[PDB]
């Protein structure tokens, strides 16, 4: 019915106004790639627009730039109605003007640094009164016209003129200021977004239709994570991208007054939203005013406590009223919070990874003007315990880098710059590597939950064992449909063995890449370390953060360090199983089998590993890593050796037979020494860029074995006879 | 309310409290509900603000002074039962106490009928499968779970069918129906929150499951069965029936399968404690939830109390010898007195198993503990028959697989390793299926590549040390 209505959601192409479409949607509307569209909104404005054709983003979604969003007062998720006018429109005098909010403190011609790199070889349309946004001059301004020829007849053309005013008009209330945050000023958490938005938008865009489904909303979203993840930013985004009262609650703020005023506070912010349409009530730093009511001194601070339970119990569902709340301690929250009714719905705003890192980078510095040397990638991968505030404060960094050698090579003197010099100063890679020396990560001791970058090719050999990792983990989460036609349910977990430097690190994490699923891992001296603490929840945690990251693969590493904390089997008699392993064992038994978390465990001390773990059902596949054999070697050395010049003459198949007994970390240590040789040699040279032959031969003659051919002997009887290992 | 209360100044919530109490006595037959009693009666050890025990006196004088002629009933409701002052729970204040645990199987099928029972449902909708696919979910955790799956049907129809109305009709509004699509979704992004909870349930797995050990199926029918069933006859005779079994032998063998199935066949509350389960409880040296074990066990007769893997509390500090001291320590000692400080009249029954029983305290086995020891071998020739039979059927196993042949080719194997095998053979039907994708009947060559790489867990010294144990293990203790 009425084939012209259209869903709107955010845009992908970050520029100026160019609408996105699906692919029977260009062929429904007859509209070509590069075609001028007029878009119809509320409140009887409208917007024209060029149309971009894609096809992989959805069956029937529109996609909306947030410049023309507020041109057309229509916000995530509204149905538009869109109307093309494929007619040639060229305007003559466009009388422009900027807004007295975004252009204090900048002066002179700011069109000869804005509007000209923005407006040719572009051939955008202009409407009346369109509020479109330029960035330059490491700043954004939304820019407005409001005189021209009849609406919108208007593109960007070379004979469209241009004309300086230097009196911007002051900004009425009817439109959004677009320097608000919105959903394009956060990266690196597009699943977290994805939930805030399908627990949120529904009951707040749609109260009266929620409320007369007669269905429960949620109504206690808690956001957590580290500090300076972007919680009380995506927050603030979701109050400004609907149209939801928004009402801020501050921890420390609240906890500053007295006693008596702070409940006031509480009770006139929930009054407040209430009486205030549907309404969002976010209390930032919720671990402020409400820890552990075991765990606090003061009565009034109860009280405190004890006032939130009672209005978020109190708040129905007739009050179309939304609670988020932020923490960066969620487990110093007070339990009674976290409970059904009060704040039942859990979003982890984790650490970005490098991808998402490398779009707050680019959130960052998309008003900065960057040297063409500029590698956002290359400082996003060389960028590990930084969040988005880190991020954030890095590009500031080098911005200011950056400043310190223009405002002293030219004299910056003046009281008030313009933008006629703002634009000649720019952002170098040497700005950004300087930054990047002197720069804290705050989320260094975080645990990591990503995709790993290493691939199958970096390992070399091991056909086998990668076939049945394969079967293992790809299989039951690809074809579900195979496993239960025949009725067997998946083994949940691997345990790897075999001698040191096999790569059993690699294989754990080559077979998450593959998978495209999230790795943690978990080294064994970490868990010895946390556990000095007497922190029997933080392991639990390792096996909770891994639950929301499925499917994830829960790999913990260097068991043998684990299996030696009193010695193993026997050790000083007593049972090196202990602490930790007892409590992995009890959550690799609590985790439902229909859950996609695999685990892997590795260990190259399979004598003293504790049988309680190759128990079915915890970790009962035992996979044997040997010592790589001759073909295998060649294949490692390639591994190894692509990121290195090789030279030609060099005979890898050659080093292969010359080493037996050695393992991949061998070969790796033989490769680095050689390459050693070679910065030796280059080194000399300077008071060639290709390792040689003769460096091979010389590192081939320090070389050395790190397994015993009495330890081979051993490995391989465990080969055989580990199965067995419990029982006696 | 408990945080209700709370929130109130000091000398008002008290008023709240009195007022509470004389509007019921004046209002009839009455109720009284404090709901998280946990909030305004902690334990008055551990407190802090000299209003807090003020208020837990008032309430303890309160219900002290409820007489019988007021005709008020006081219900309270707690999650933290432990953490209510020891004095509210004493006589004439709480001394009814009912324990709302976690449903089970039928009883979260129960749950999800009664919170779709005003949603419409595809045909394709079934609720049993959803309650077999939840497991750590309570009655909240369901209702979560079919609003989610109802949000979601309303996703998949808001935007295809434009219901920007502003008051929506029916006349669409059934057209509207959740698909068990829906259900998969809302399943796939749901957090249970009772997974960490013991679960006391009777168990699904029958003798059926279990192939063999026809012997020992007849021993525990004989030890659980008969006394509930007739205690007629026990009374005639006059012997008390033991109130425990310990199951030793090698691993793999079915004693977990044992004991959940004997279980299942009395229709009796089964409860599973494993040996990791009670030494990482135990690290954060919490003696009363050992204590509470046996407790809920004692609310749950007629029930069986299963502690598997002893092997891993033995192992705690080697063994009997083991460093040279005693790996008899910490839950063990705590088992032993709650295993004596319970009446024999009592229907709780307590299994113990165990692979390791070189290591197994002497204590364990004094009569009236565990004294009926009851070794399960290595299954034999026919017992491997009948073990190949109970798991394949579940699997489409083609008719030329010659299970008694399988049998005959494994000899040393467990029931876990028989299992194992098939699992395998499974594994690379599963294999060729994918790759002929790119037939769905497990078949004889498939059993044939899995038997090639079929492995034998228990060794030949581990089966003569075991048969050693299965004559003299009675002695043990002694020396
Ligand atoms: N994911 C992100 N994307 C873009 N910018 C981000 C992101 N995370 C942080 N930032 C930036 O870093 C700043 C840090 O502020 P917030 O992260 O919002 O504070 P927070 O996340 O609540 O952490 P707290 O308050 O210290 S616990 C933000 O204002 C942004 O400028
Ligand atoms: N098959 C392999 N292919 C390529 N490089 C390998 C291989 N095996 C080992 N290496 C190298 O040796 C390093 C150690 O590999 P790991 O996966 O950590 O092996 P491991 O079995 O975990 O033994 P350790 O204790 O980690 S040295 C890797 O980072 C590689 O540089
Ligand atoms: N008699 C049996 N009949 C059928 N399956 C069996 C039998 N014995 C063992 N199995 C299989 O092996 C698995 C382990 O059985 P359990 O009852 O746990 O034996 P167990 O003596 O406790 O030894 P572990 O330590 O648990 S492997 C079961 O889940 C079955 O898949
Ligand atoms: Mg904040
Ligand atoms: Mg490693
Ligand atoms: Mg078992």
């Amino acid at each position: 019915n009425r084939p012209n209505r259209l869903i709107v959601d955010e845009a992908i192409n970050e520029d100026n106004s160019v609408v996105s479409l699906s692919q029977p949607k260009m062929d429904e509307l007859q509209l070509f790639r590069g075609d001028t569209v007029l878009l119809k909104g509320k409140k009887r404005r409208e917007a024209v627009c060029i149309v971009l054709s894609d096809d992989t983003c959805s069956d029937e979604k529109i996609r909306m730039n947030r410049v023309v969003r507020n041109n057309l007062r229509v916000r995530l998720g509204d149905v538009i109605s869109i109307q093309p006018c494929p007619d040639v429109k060229y305007g003559k005098r466009i009388h422009v003007l900027p807004i007295d909010d975004t252009v204090e403190g900048i002066t002179g011609n700011l069109f000869e640094v804005y509007l000209k790199p923005y407006f040719l070889e572009a051939y955008r349309p202009i409407r009346k009164g369109d509020i479109f946004l330029v960035r330059g001059g490491m700043r954004a301004v939304e820019f407005k016209v409001v005189e021209t020829d009849p609406s919108p007849y208007c593109i960007v053309a070379p004979d469209t003129v241009i004309h300086c005013e230097g009196e911007p008009i002051k900004r009425e209330d009817e439109e959004e200021s677009l320097n608000e945050v919105g959903y394009d000023d956060i990266g690196g958490c597009r699943k977290q977004l994805a939930q805030i938005k399908e627990m949120v938008e529904l009951p707040l865009r749609h109260p009266a239709l929620f409320k007369a489904i007669g269905v429960k909303p949620p109504r206690g979203i808690l956001l957590y994570g580290p500090p300076g993840t972007g919680k009380t930013l995506i927050a603030r985004a979701v109050a400004n991208e609907t149209g939801a009262f928004f009402f801020l609650i501050n921890g420390p703020e609240i906890m500053s007054k007295l006693a008596g005023e702070s409940e006031s506070n509480l009770r006139k912010a929930f009054e407040e939203a209430e009486k205030n349409a549907p309404a969002i009530i976010f209390i930032d730093e919720l671990d402020a005013i409400a820890p552990k009511r075991e765990k606090t001194h003061g009565e009034v601070e109860r009280r405190i406590v004890s006032q939130l339970l009672t209005l978020m119990d109190g708040l129905k569902q007739r009050a179309h009223v939304i609670v988020m709340a932020a923490t960066n301690r969620p487990n110093s929250i007070d339990p009674a919070l976290r409970r059904f009714g009060r704040f039942d719905r859990e979003v982890d705003i984790g650490i970005p990874d490098a991808t998402g890192r490398l779009e707050i980078l680019q959130i960052h510095t998309k008003n900065m003007k960057l040297a063409d040397d500029v590698d956002l990638e290359q400082v996003a991968n060389e960028t590990h315990g930084h969040v988005g505030a880190d991020l954030a404060a890095l590009c500031s960094e080098a911005a200011l880098q950056a400043i310190r050698k223009k405002m002293d090579l030219i004299d910056l003197e003046d009281e008030t710059i313009d933008a006629e010099v703002m634009n000649s100063l720019a952002v170098t890679m040497d700005d950004f590597r300087w930054a990047l020396s002197q720069s804290n990560p705050s989320a260094l001791r975080e645990t990591v939950v990503e995709v790993p970058q290493v691939t199958w090719e970096d390992i070399g050999g091991l056909e086998d064992v990668k076939r049945e990792l394969q079967e293992l983990v790809q299989y039951p989460v690809e074809h579900p449909d195979k496993f239960l036609k025949f009725g067997m349910t998946p083994s949940k977990g691997v345990l790897f063995y075999g001698p040191p430097g096999c790569g059993k690190t690699l294989l754990a994490k080559a077979i998450a890449n593959e998978c495209q699923a999230n790795f943690i891992s978990i080294k064994g001296p970490e868990l010895l370390t946390m556990w000095f603490g007497e922190s029997e929840a933080n392991v639990r945690e390792i096996f909770d953060k891994a639950r929301q990251a499925a499917p994830c693969v829960l790999f913990f590493d260097e068991l043998d360090s684990i299996a030696k904390a009193r010695g193993g089997n026997i050790g000083n008699g007593g049972g090196a199983a202990d602490r930790v392993i007892n409590q992995i064992l009890t959550e690799m038994d609590g985790m439902s089998t229909k859950k996609n978390v695999f685990i892997i465990g590795a260990t190259n001390r399979p004598d003293i590993i504790d049988p309680a773990i190759l128990r079915p059902g915890r970790l009962d596949q035992l996979i044997y890593i040997p010592l790589p054999d001759e073909k295998s070697r060649v294949a490692i050395l390639k591994a190894n050796l692509r990121k290195s010049p090789v030279a030609k003459d060099v005979d890898l198949e050659f080093l292969a037979k010359m080493t037996n007994g050695f393992s991949g970390a061998d070969l790796t240590e033989i490769c680095q020494r050689a390459c050693k040789l070679a910065i030796r040699e280059s080194i000399e040279s300077e008071i060639v860029p290709e390792i040689r032959r003769d460096h091979f031969e010389e590192a081939m003659r320090f070389a050395r074995r790190s397994v015993s051919d009495n330890d081979i002997r051993k490995y391989e009887m465990f080969a055989q006879t580990l199965q067995q290992s419990r029982g006696f």
